[PDB]
């Protein structure tokens, strides 16, 4: 009732039929963004031989009716490999592809916000950008409501369960352990996990990541978790606010830095770069959300810990600002520093091609500049 | 529900099964029934390891239990055709695919495999390539589809084609192990992706040559249901297994030769496909076991499906009977895509219908009887 | 009942970490919290094994949600003090108990280790070794004690007691999986044995010289409740977890020097007893995490208890405050032990108390504030 | 699915509430809370039974308990205004519905049948009738519509609207005992009919003139809860109870005067429809209890509801704002009915409104403080 | 959950009860306990229906049972004091309220009655009136409150207070039953109302003249236990039942005399109140069962409640120990409230103690022995 069927089937038999030796054949999954802007969807695929980079796949095709990325006759749709990882859920030497998508003309899809991303890193490369984001998340039954939490009622109120052990404490440690060590396997740049404010609710980190590598390992990490999930029977949500009331609501803090920022004395650098965002308010609060602004305003409210989408506010080591600056790289003089805004379900390519436009190329007005800078 | 079968301690068997097995071999036996669509086994035991096909022995089963004969000459002959690596015993066991024949050595009315290769070998210089993408559905003990709300359905369509997550696909644990068991056997899977409503999913076969097809695709077919059985729950082929607005099943077959496979070979392809538009009802026959009646059954003219009225082509039109890949077009050389046979088909009528049509320039309403 | 987590098919668990990891290396912070008696953990990865705990890095937390902070300078700080293996991850993963300060860096309310290091290493010469016996009850998800009948009590008292059978022990799974997983870590673990009432149990540690005996007694209770967060239960370190005739929960502590260990260290051990004879009071706010108000449920006469306002001592008997074994005043030298602390109490604050009253001739009704 | 309360033996409640009672009388008071949108209820043992409503004594209740005070004033005093018989309990007892006031005799703050009252009365003369027609949706105590697959769907919409059948129909119970219950008490009941999904019902006020419009229909949503309580269900007003394509809640309100229902009242029907239709942002606002902020989920353009910021009206148009039945076109006397509200809308603010706009003939965007 | 005993067919008992009985009466016997805050019963025959409680005879049971005697002489007596209709078997059946007393016709040590009736009939000429209003919570016989989710908790406070829906009112059917059986027996019952928390109900036992108080309120005690026992759960008196912030539970009592309720009477209110204020303490130790260790948990200035130490007084004042209903004090006419004594009270002891300190005004630390 509270898990899916699926997961009820006998998995020592999975496990025997895995078991087999595989031979020289090698399995690739496909994987790329849909049409909603926060869907994943996959596919296999058979290979004659281990590839040894990402530029010896062969490109693929998928139909984008049935997507919602096209209609008409001119359905069709390409996918070309753009990173490759080690896949956890079968082993070596089988593969995870990510993919861009193109439509038949050979144009970039509306959801495919890689290739201006990568554009725009490229452009400032040398100054070697660093980012990384705190990704959160809320597990769920498959009837609706938070895994483990009473039939039809609530836990107790919040205070012993940010961090907490034990039974009574934190809810659905297994899934937490598997895709740590899932992720570690296939390569994502994991650095870390904890519980939140309320029990079901976790946080795992990512980074540092240098320039389009960022938006690749999270979107990766999501999909490792979605099919972890799938495994155990439950459902990970990255809503802003799963559940309505006094609860915790869900966010992605972004730190992000500079070779001149990390250099000594550069928090002349990262105080340059905190008055330019100040100007950019509205765009960035555009920018964060997937679907233009909704999200963003259920997040921002002012509670759990969250700033006020009413003002842009600064300050060091205040977690109740839209941005951060953590009291160790203030005393030393170096560093990063963290914003708070982004919600749960951002887009890193979104977010980070943002934050390059305003801090490094001192982009201004409402809209981006279209060809350079 | 699953099957009562389903819900023995696997474990004990596991144990049972760890033990070495000594110096006696395991064969199992498979072939197609009358109903011409189901399938049969039993296993015997060897003295060694066979090497090849050719040192299997012959042997034989009771026809009158499954409806292929009558009265007192009901023995039936099993000659084995094609052999595989077992993959629910491991080596050194094996599985043997076997054609059919009478008491008095004429092929029986469901064995195809013998015109087919008689056919196959004609053309064997032209160097024929099929592919072939099976659907199925998962489906409960109970009748109803694996995983869908008891007496209810489940969301509208959209967010299941090749999804991920606990609440868009239905069954993965089947489909991965069905995928390592036919690796391990041996035969030729090329891919799979789920497909337009949960618990529907679809695998793909080939390039295969010549009457390697057929063998290749039924052997994949009794894998998964071995495998199915293993999990207790139930897979189906029928084209339409759930009645009203949702998806129906098919069987995509793709098809080259060795002229289409060179530079420019798009003008052979444009003149196969000249050829088949003129034999609509006949290939429509040939892909039914019936005889001309499940073809109505997916062929509805909705969701990416064609007018069984009617014959069509085109290069993306995914909604034609025939179909040529766009990057088929854009370099002059490849394969075409037919859409038309259902998920039940036979692979052997469907192989020999097209070379029939395409190679051998075949005319009227019956195959030729000797020399095509 | 347990938890709906430990539903969760532990096989696929186990399948993800049997994953080789690669290179990186995950390191468990833990450190106690606000009110004084509850523990919290987050994980961080390290691109190599360290060596000792000097090379591993600070960390910081959010003080408000643990209540151990309030308005804008809310940023704690985490400092390693002691590493062990981790026994959830195996090598080379780490666990680390870390202590705490305030943004300005001075010692958090909670944080007793600090002047405990600081009383400790005046007597470093006397080689001070403690060990402490804890206890505890299993409960259930519902508020019951593990395995009693629903809404019901078990048998009276007296054959579970060191019992075996189903009838007589209940959740041995959990304390042989302690045990183990302590001997893995390196906690100093020196024994167990299940208790009077059945689902009550305890495990003795020591002997640990100076500060080593907190930071162990606090990783054995983190790893104890990890092991039944694995299994779904709850264990409760509660003075008297069920209301009625049934025992409550101690903690009896040990303690000796290098001269009470020597040859007719037994007169050492009677001065000390009798210094220790007048600061009852002082030792029974001590042992109390809120100042004295637990204690006083445990401390009645009966389950082998002293009164709470009268102190008394003897050989043989267990129902004084202090006991010196029998085969330790025979001998004329080894260690005595002290009943009052409860269940619940800071092995840190203890160990203090103890140092302070016997080896330091400390006197009046609050500890000397800068040295001694 | 259903309460724990629901569950309990009912026949033992039968036979208790089959003594007789005596001499004694019950009392149940009902009233409007803070949000606007509940209702609370006690009851009080009388003397004798009463055959008035100005009968009846005053009482009073906590307002700091209902959101409707606060600090040392926060006793609330309540008027009884209507009188009902008691279908829960039968005769002699009785129900009450009640104004509420502050500790100064002046209205609350969510008590609108003060003013409704007076505007009523200063049109009496024409003698105003209104009906309505209420919309609810039934639902398990899971969140989830009544008779509903767990966490699926029924089929497509179709068969349920006026339906009967187990497979068409859920829990016609309780609206069989809704409708007798309303009939037994007083309450005018019209007529009621199942909606185009299941669980989804709609019940008609009859024609009541002025203000007792606001009473009969407070007190029938009150005899719903109560019944609902009995069955182990919730209803909800929600306008919009289930996301997707499945249909909304709304409770249309039809007007009509002494002079639309004379002869040749159509041309005073248009005059009325005119007039409105120059105050829709204002009817807007007061038809939703929460100041225009929620009616906005169910106004779409879709499902025969016209555009939310557009005004329109016409002769059998069931898409339009304002719709004249096609009877009183033809007949040239009747009356004409307002889709605009929403489920969960406040009766006497509605019934007001309409006064304000159509009779006293405002244009305020704010009303008038005295009459008009 | 609920008793087994309620899960048995109440059909047959049904059945049982309705044969016609015949000449011979049942008459059931209640005491209260030697905790002093517990009911015991038990049931005799008699030849003929009783007119008056004179005319019932003597009777006996055994001390030794129910911790109110030891030794040989544990034969215990008691006098019938009250009379009451039966209601759980009909006319002409009848329960009796009983004092108790020891073998030497000294009166037993929970025997407050005895005093009681001296001090009313010593004061009878200002014919005192009292009111008390009983709180009270319903459990399943888990142990957690009846309805509330297994291991959780329902939804914050405000909505219950006075609800109605199957989300917001617990178990009505046993406020119905026992209001409906109370008016049969006899009692005065005055009213109900649902309270703060789910599951947590108020029933107010009317004006009563002397020591009459005391006993319709020991008998509404005793039928709403019978009643829940029927039911299958279990009403508790527990001062704080749940701890957290959950409402917890008292009994309030209202006191008047003639001189008050008549003209001009709060002169003689606030005389009175004034008089109380001087022995708060007495009070407090008079208005606990154990002695004054109870209610402590109670008052802590939550839950409107006040001060342990610190009397108070006011005009609509809920946080203060003493109210003056705002009508009383515009009217200068009727009664005052005091809201210190807690729901598990003996009303006995409480009427008792406001007689001696407001009537014949009392000082001293002990009851006086002589006609005071
Ligand atoms: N120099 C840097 N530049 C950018 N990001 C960094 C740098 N150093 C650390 N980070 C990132 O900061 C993140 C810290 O996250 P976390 O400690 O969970 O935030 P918080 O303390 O606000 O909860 C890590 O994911 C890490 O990748
Ligand atoms: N040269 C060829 N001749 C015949 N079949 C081919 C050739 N190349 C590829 N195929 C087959 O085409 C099939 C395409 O499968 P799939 O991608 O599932 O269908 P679609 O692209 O129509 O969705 C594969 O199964 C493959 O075996
Ligand atoms: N010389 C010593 N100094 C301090 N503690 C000691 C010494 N020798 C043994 N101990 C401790 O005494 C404890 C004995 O506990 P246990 O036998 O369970 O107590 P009991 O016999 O009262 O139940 C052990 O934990 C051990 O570490
Ligand atoms: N002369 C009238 N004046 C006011 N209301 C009327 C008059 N005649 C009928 N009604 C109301 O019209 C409503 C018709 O309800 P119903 O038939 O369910 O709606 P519909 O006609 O949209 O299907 C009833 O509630 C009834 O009280
Ligand atoms: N003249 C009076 N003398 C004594 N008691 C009275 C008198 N009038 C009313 N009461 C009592 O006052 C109580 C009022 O209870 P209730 O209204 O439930 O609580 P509250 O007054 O706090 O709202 C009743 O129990 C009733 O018996
Ligand atoms: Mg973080
Ligand atoms: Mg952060
Ligand atoms: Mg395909
Ligand atoms: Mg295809
Ligand atoms: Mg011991
Ligand atoms: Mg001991
Ligand atoms: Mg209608
Ligand atoms: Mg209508
Ligand atoms: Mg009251
Ligand atoms: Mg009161």
């Amino acid at each position: 009732m509270t898990t899916s069927a699926s997961s009820h089937l006998n998995k020592g038999i999975k496990q025997v039929y895995m078991s087999l030796p595989q031979g020289e054949k090698v399995q690739a999954m496909y994987i790329w963004i849909d049409g909603t802007g926060e869907g994943l969807r996959c596919k296999t695929r058979t290979l004659d031989s281990e590839p040894k980079c990402v530029e010896e796949l062969p490109e693929w095709n998928f139909d984008g009716s049935s997507t919602l990325q096209s209609e008409g006759s001119n359905s069709d749709m390409y996918l070309v490999p753009a990173a490759m990882f080690r896949d956890p859920f079968r082993k070596d030497p089988n593969k995870l592809v990510l993919c861009e998508v193109f439509k038949y003309n050979r144009r970039p899809a509306e959801t495919n916000l890689r290739h201006t991303c990568k554009r725009i890193m490229d452009m400032v490369s040398n100054q070697h950008p660093w980012f990384g984001m705190e990704q959160e998340y809320t597990l769920m039954g498959t009837d609706g409501h938070p895994f483990g939490w009473p039939s039809n009622g609530f836990p107790g109120p919040q205070g012993p369960y940010y961090c907490g052990v034990g039974a009574d404490r934190a809810y659905g440690r297994d899934i937490v352990e598997a895709h740590y060590r899932a992720c570690l396997y296939a390569g994502v740049k994991i650095a870390g996990t904890n519980a939140e404010v309320m029990p079901a609710q976790w946080e795992f980190q990512i980074g540092p990541c240098e320039g389009i590598s960022m938006g690749d390992h999270l979107w990766v990490a999501r999909f490792i978790l979605h099919r972890v999930c799938e495994d155990f029977g439950v459902i990970a949500t990255f809503d802003p606010k799963p559940i309505p009331g006094n609860w915790n609501g869900a966010g992605c803090h972004t730190n992000f830095s500079t070779k001149a920022m990390r250099e000594e004395n550069g928090l002349k650098y990262i105080e340059e770069a905190i008055e330019k965002l100040s100007k950019r308010h509205q765009y960035h609060i555009r920018a964060y959300d997937p679907k233009g602004g909704l999200d963003n305003a259920a997040r921002l409210t002012g509670f759990h810990e969250t700033s006020n989408i009413n003002d842009f506010s600064a300050g060091v080591a205040n977690r109740s600002a839209s941005i951060r600056i953590p009291r160790t790289v203030g005393q030393e003089k170096k560093g990063y520093f963290e914003d708070r805004r982004p919600s749960a379900n951002c887009d890193p390519f979104s977010v980070t091609e943002a934050l390059i436009r305003t801090c490094l190329l001192n982009e201004t007005g409402d809209e981006p500049f279209q060809y350079k800078n």
